[PDB]
């Protein structure tokens, strides 16, 4: 059936860039913040977990910072 629950926008998430990035002990992490709602804040998506959620930015800032 993929129920779904009541949320702001229609599962897409509006998110305004990848703030940073890091790894850990061999693990990529995505720091993206919320429209600029908490840039301080923001949340640790891993590599894998960033792109498939925030591939539009992701795709924006490594391939910027890649080269």
């Amino acid at each position: 059936m993929h129920h779904h629950h009541h949320h702001e926008v229609p599962q897409t998430f509006e998110v305004e860039r990848i703030v940073r990035k890091k790894i850990v002990h061999g693990n990529t992490s995505y720091l993206v913040k919320w429209k600029n709602y908490s840039s301080k804040d923001n949340t640790w998506e891993t590599e894998d977990d960033i792109r498939t959620k925030y591939g539009d930015l992701v795709d924006d800032f490594e391939k910027n910072q890649k080269k």
